């Protein structure tokens, strides 16, 4: 169940860098050379390198060197660093690759758009969307797959008009035609897959960064909106 | 562990949609709209479609005919399609879908550069490591000395030393080979280190990921040490 995390930070890596016609395959070995991690924080500020990197990273001393440039970049745009250097992503330690994506996340795709942390605002943004509903947290709230119908509909009347008869021990089945609705006819991507969302282990920080997409989402023209 | 199969053919969607500035998440929902389909036939053809296809596809039955439009164009391009219908496709059968993609692997990687195309790429592999016994895309590549040797076999130097690399670190090999293979050849993994050594990988997913060394390019500033 570890895996989520790393695969919704992968899925959120790609769907960046696919706009630069890029793409990472594993996020412990694709950022390693600091080429690919440059170009995801130079889409993601919309600002170009401050200073010249190695295009040809022959031996680590230069893949060091484009990892510091990386990290000064994100140092000088006020970025706080929880303890990652240029060495742990270089010699591809998981654990602080994950955590210096997650500053990412929360940075750019939570706190910069929408007194308080940047958890409770998206909880709060989320909490008055749906007011009929107790929303406390980023896991189990979501488990029964209602919650994502509740806030699809939420955000367009018609797309899931029938989510409050939902069949509750029908998890993946309520997730994915909420989801579905949302990346067809919102513009919000599967970040997260509807078996990893529903999945009884899921951590709080897969969920947060499938749901910063939805108060920045429009509505495209040819939904297909129903009563019911 | 079929997971494997969904997760290399995802890949290898993603390889070429990223050209387009496009990406699919789910193999199972993804190209029911027919939207993301017609996009990877387009780029993997380098043709534009016969004729025009609904841009909203508001109910399945616009769904049906975006399908359709893709279907035709397969069948015109003399693609062989083993039993699968725009209904197979819009509804989310996940085994037909898979289906689907594997015939335009076949087409598109295996067949289309380089007797079946199966056993033209193990013919292929089969002379660039003539001093290894190869018959199978299964466990002959499990330990990851294989990996080692196809990689410095297309450039001497990025893993001189495959040979004796120790047997009971299978991940570790093919981390590295397929590391230097994705920095310095340019190919991409899409089939993960944990996949390919996994006891339970099916022949079809090491076939896509084998299937783009034959038309690698070496870049200009790899590490070639002869150790």
């Amino acid at each position: 169940w570890k895996k989520i995390q790393q695969n919704t930070f992968t899925r959120w890596c790609n769907e960046h860098l696919k706009c630069v016609s890029k793409r990472i395959a594993n996020l412990q070995t694709d950022l390693s050379d600091g080429l690919r991690l440059i170009a995801l924080l130079e889409v993601l500020s919309q600002k170009k390198m401050h200073r010249k990197h190695n295009q040809r990273p022959t031996f680590r001393q230069m893949q060091l060197e484009n990892v510091s440039v990386a990290l000064e970049f994100l140092d000088r745009e006020s970025i706080k660093l929880v303890s990652i250097d240029s060495k742990a992503i270089v010699d591809g330690n998981l654990k602080l690759i994950l955590g210096l994506i997650w500053t990412l996340i929360l940075h750019y795709s939570i706190s910069m758009p929408m007194k308080q942390t940047p958890k409770q605002r998206l909880l709060g943004w989320i909490q008055n969307k749906l007011p009929q509903l107790p929303i406390t947290n980023f896991s189990r709230d979501w488990q029964s797959g209602r919650a994502l119908g509740a806030l699809v509909d939420s955000c367009a009347p018609g797309l899931c008009p029938d989510w409050d008869s939902w069949d509750a021990s029908k998890p993946v089945t309520n997730a994915r035609e909420a989801m579905q609705q949302a990346d067809d006819w919102l513009g919000i991507p599967q970040v997260i897959t509807p078996e990893e969302i529903v999945d009884p282990n899921v951590d709080e920080h897969s969920v947060m960064t499938y749901l910063s997409q939805f108060p920045k989402a429009k509505l495209k023209p040819g939904a297909p909106l129903r009563p019911k």
